[PDB]
Order: structure tokens, then C-alpha cells, then sequence
């Protein structure tokens, strides 16, 4: 049967069809063009608490794998930066290519980095998660680019649990991991208002997209290319490019925490 993916029948180009906010007026990822993104002096810091974060399980859910974490309280939340109020951390996810050279989903003066990080947060005005996707101001995606270099020791723990969620649908334990580790050292930020870049494409999210890249090494991408996409038992289909294209900008401004 039919589900969206990222393959030759069912991939971005597909979406719409199933899901016709893709052609939406606010859609996820955007290229970022440094020459057009202004400075904002009334942009706060970043204010990243996470010291009290409980991570709870990975998740290979056919498309990427998600790390989950407790969001029944305020143990690991955004504040400040371009948000207004609180907005707690429910899970974080990747993106990335078959090459070095693709698997991004934003860009940045059209540059494709090997992979991407998204936390997802929600905004607790709005009490849950489910509720807090039905508004523009419900999620805050702090995206973190990853470029192919030197290791970044704190994914080290994330590769070496993949082998046991290889396939869709498997799930493992994965407690007490602190997503400190997968920050760049600078909190320099580029900010514009967008979507979830996965079906159903929804556009709550204000994008929070960090200036510096993280480090990984070459041995940690490649472990990530070696999960699948399809579940046990049925063929092999190797979880990679599972990145949503650049979409048109249209009525929106990015602006940036720096200059
Ligand atoms: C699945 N919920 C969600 C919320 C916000 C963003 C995303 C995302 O970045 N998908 N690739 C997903
Ligand atoms: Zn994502």
C-alpha cells in the first residue's frame, strides 16, 4: 500500500497529496540566506535548561529514530531566544543523507551539511502536545546542523544503541542520555516561523536554527545509514536521505541573534 516516505513514489514530492498544507504559506525547512536575515537587537539569548532531563526510550519509527523524554513537568525546556513563555522537551530526532554532502533540511546560502538535529519542544500554555500543534506559537524546533569531522562524544551513546532498533517499529530503553552533549559551544541562532518538515506538515513551530555545526566523525554518520527504514522481515530499505527539500519562503522573514 501507500505511506509517505522519502523513495521515488511516496517521497516530499508526493506529500501534498495526502497532506496539501505542503503547498502551504509557512512550510519547513527554508534555505537561509545570511545576505537577507537581519539582526534583531530585541532577540533574548537562548536560555537551555536541560540539566533535569529524562530521556525514556529510542523509537525506530520508519522514517528517523526519535529519542522520547518526560514531559509530564518542566524538566528540560526553551525559554527566551525569540519565545514567549516555556516550552518543554518531548523528543529529538535527525536527518541525514547517503553522502557527506547531502541530508540537511535547511541550508544555509544554499550549503547542504551531512545531517541535521531537531529538539522538538512544546509550549506549555497549551498543556499538551496534541493541543499545543493546533496553534502558531505551539512547538519551538531547535535545529543543530552536523558537519563531518572530528567526534562528537556525546552522540557516542545514541550510535551505539541503533543496532538494536535496526528496523521500523523496534524500540530500546534509553535512559538517563543528557542532549547537553549535542550542543555546539555557541548559542547564535537564526529564527523564522515554520512547520513540522514531516507529515502532517503542521505549521506550529518557531524554528530556532543554531549558527555553528557540531562535529561528528564519519564512523558515527555511517551508523546511521546503517538503519532501515522497513521493519523486520520485509527487504532491506537502508534510512537514509530521509530530508525534506528547501521550500519557498513566501511572507517571512528570518532574523538572526547576531551579527
Ligand atoms: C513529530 N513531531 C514533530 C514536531 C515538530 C517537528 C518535527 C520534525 O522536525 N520532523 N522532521 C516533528
Ligand atoms: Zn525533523
Amino acid at each position: 500500500s501507500h505511506h509517505w516516505g522519502y523513495g521515488k513514489h511516496n517521497g516530499p514530492e508526493h506529500w501534498h497529496k495526502d497532506f496539501p498544507i505542503a503547498k502551504g504559506e509557512r512550510q519547513s525547512p527554508v534555505d537561509i540566506d545570511t545576505h537577507t536575515a537581519k539582526y534583531d537587537p530585541s532577540l533574548k539569548p537562548l536560555s537551555v535548561s536541560y540539566d533535569q532531563a529524562t530521556s525514556l526510550r529510542i523509537l525506530n519509527n520508519g522514517h528517523a529514530f526519535n529519542v522520547e523524554f518526560d514531559d509530564s513537568q518542566d524538566k528540560a525546556v526553551l525559554k527566551g531566544g525569540p519565545l514567549d513563555g516555556t516550552y518543554r522537551l518531548i523528543q529529538f530526532h535527525f536527518h541525514w543523507g547517503s553522502l557527506d554532502g547531502q541530508g540537511s533540511e535547511h541550508t544555509v546560502d544554499k550549503k547542504k551539511y551531512a545531517a541535521e538535529l531537531h529538539l522538538v519542544h512544546w509550549n506549555t500554555k497549551y498543556g499538551d502536545f496534541g493541543k499545543a500543534v493546533q496553534q502558531p506559537d505551539g512547538l519551538a524546533v531547535l535545529g543543530i546542523f552536523l558537519k563531518v569531522g572530528s567526534a562528537k562524544p556525546g552522540l557516542q551513546k545514541v550510535v551505539d544503541v541503533l543496532d538494536s532498533i535496526k528496523t521500523k517499529g523496534k524500540s530500546a530503553d534509553f535512559t538517563n542520555f543528557d542532549p547537553r552533549g549535542l550542543l555546539p559551544e555557541s548559542l547564535d541562532y537564526w529564527t523564522y516561523p515554520g512547520s513540522l518538515t514531516t507529515p502532517p506538515l503542521l505549521e506550529c513551530v518557531t524554528w530556532i536554527v543554531l549558527k555553528e555545526p557540531i562535529s561528528v566523525s564519519s564512523e558515527q554518520v555511517l551508523k546511521f545509514r546503517k538503519l532501515n527504514f522497513n521493519g523486520e522481515g520485509e527487504p532491506e530499505e537502508l534510512m537514509v536521505d530521509n530530508w525534506r527539500p528547501a521550500q519557498p519562503l513566501k511572507n517571512r522573514q528570518i532574523k538572526a541573534s547576531f551579527k
